[PDB]
C-alpha cells in the first residue's frame, strides 16, 4: 500500500523457533488443520506474538527482516512459509486477513 496508506501494512501471523526443525513441526502440524495460532501459542518463543495468535495482524514495510517480510509478502496467498532464518531465529509465516 501507499506510503502509510490506509492497506501500506501486511496482514500476517508467525511462528518464531529456535530450529528449523521447530519451524517444520509447525509446518508440518499446520497441516493437520490445527490453529495457527494453537500452533503460535504453543511453538512459537516470540511471546507477543504467541499472546497475538503468533497473528501479527498489519505491520508496515522495513520492519521485520527481509526474509520474513519476503515471506510475508510471498505468501500473501495464506500459503504457510519455508522457515525463514533472522538474526533472532527461524519463523514460520502464515497471512492473516
Amino acid at each position: 500500500g501507499p506510503m502509510g496508506s490506509m492497506a501500506d501494512k501486511i496482514k500476517c501471523s508467525h511462528i518464531l523457533v529456535k530450529k528449523q526443525g521447530e519451524a517444520l513441526a509447525v509446518q508440518e502440524r499446520l497441516k493437520a488443520g490445527e490453529k495457527f495460532g494453537k500452533l503460535a501459542k504453543e511453538l512459537s518463543i516470540d511471546g507477543g506474538s504467541a499472546k497475538r495468535d503468533g497473528s501479527l495482524g498489519y505491520f508496515g514495510r522495513g520492519k521485520m527482516v527481509k526474509p520474513f517480510e519476503d515471506a510475508a509478502f510471498r505468501l500473501q496467498v495464506g500459503e504457510v512459509s519455508e522457515p525463514v532464518k533472522s538474526e533472532f531465529g527461524y519463523h514460520v509465516i502464515k497471512r492473516l486477513g
